[PDB]
Order: structure tokens, then sequence, then C-alpha cells
């Protein structure tokens, strides 16, 4: 595999955006998932709708801004046939009324998703060398919480409390990270962005590598 993954510097990814006083992360994680599939199968970047999801993916186990599963996300967009635009369907930070018209409106579409085998750092690098992956972590922890810059060593718990998504991967100094885009917007982190250690075994750092899926588009 490469040493190096960025796929920010081939634009598969959106802008940083913020899921405000909503557990929504699900939803974002999702979306900038789905977002860099699209780049890489058809060459555009499109920023789509996580209200969408918020309002129209409701499950057993996903709930708005009570907390979800990107498994849910794809899902909703396999079954409904695609998802709407960021800008045709904007985030709100509530939870809504499924808007039906929006729900119709599809101009990004999945044909599938998988699952990275759980804790394996390995099997999630190569599914990272080829496109952006949903994954959840440990981000309540004050550290993770105050992260602003360098390679987060920790400490967290291992616990999937919260969705982000892997965006690339690298070595500094002999370190080995993930990147991760986080929803917290832009003054989070390294600009919306955290840079976290990688291969360390198991479960990955903060549990990174615990609940790791990504969607599939066939033809590229």
């Amino acid at each position: 595999l490469p040493d190096y993954v960025d796929w920010r510097s081939s634009g598969a990814v959106v802008d940083i955006k913020d899921q405000g006083q909503c557990g929504s992360c699900w939803a974002f994680s999702t979306i900038a998932a789905v977002e860099g599939i699209n780049k890489i199968a058809t060459g555009d970047l499109i920023s789509l709708s996580e209200q969408e999801l918020v309002d129209c993916g409701r499950t057993q186990n996903t709930r708005g801004c009570d907390g979800g599963f990107m498994t849910d996300g794809f899902q909703f967009i396999i079954n409904n046939g695609g998802i709407n635009t960021e800008a045709n369907y904007p985030y709100t930070a509530e939870e809504g009324q499924c808007n039906l018209d929006l729900q119709q409106e599809k101009y990004v579409s999945i044909d599938t998703y998988e699952n990275v085998p759980y804790n394996n750092e390995w099997a999630l690098q190569t599914a990272v060398a080829y496109q952006p992956v949903s994954v959840a972590l440990e981000a309540a922890g004050y550290n993770f919480q105050h992260y602003s810059s360098g390679i987060f060593t920790g400490p967290c718990g291992t616990a999937v409390d919260h969705a982000v998504t892997i965006v690339g991967y690298g070595t500094e100094g002999g370190i080995d990270y993930w990147i991760v885009k986080n929803s917290w917007g832009t003054t989070w982190g390294e600009e919306g962005y955290m840079r976290i250690q990688r291969n360390v075994g198991g479960v990955g750092q903060c549990g990174i590598a615990k609940k790791a899926s990504y969607p599939v588009k066939y033809y590229n």
C-alpha cells in the first residue's frame, strides 16, 4: 500500500462542517464517506445532505440528534436510491419532519456498503488507501476534546461514542497516524482535522478500528 494517503489533496473531501448542538455525528460520517466515493468514482465533488439522514433515516437504532449508525446512513441512501445535496436540504441541527419532496431529489447514489473486518488496522489501511472510511471512536475525554495540534496518542477509552471519517494516513517523526475529519467545525483540532496514532494494534487508537465501514459504487 502507499506510505501516504490524503483524500483532501485530490479534491475528494468537502470543507469541514459543524454538527452543532446535535448528536448527528453518524450522519456527518456517512455523508463525508459518500461524498468521497462519489468524487472517486465520478470525478465530481458534491456536498451532500446530513439533514436528510437526520430527518428521513430514522431507525430503531438511529435517532437523528440522539445518535445513530453509519450503516443505517448507507442503507437509507441505498434504499432511497440516492441522497440530496447540502444546498437543497440544508443542515439545521434539529430533528425535523422528513421533507418528502427533497427526499425525492437524488443527486448522488451508492450501490452497496461494506464493513471493515473489526480490530484490523491493516484492513482499515487497505480500505483507506482506496477511499475515505467512516469510523467511530471514543471522543468524550478531555484530551480528545481539547486536541489542537500534533498526533493524538491518548489517553482515550475505546467505546465508540462518536463517528468521524478517515480521509488519509501517513508517518511523521517515525509515528504513524490516521487523518480524521471531524464535524466540530474548523476551530477544533487542526482546522477541523486530527492526526491520531496508527498501528497500535487491537481496536486501534480510541477504538477507531472497531466499527469501520465505507460505501461502494460499482463503476469508475
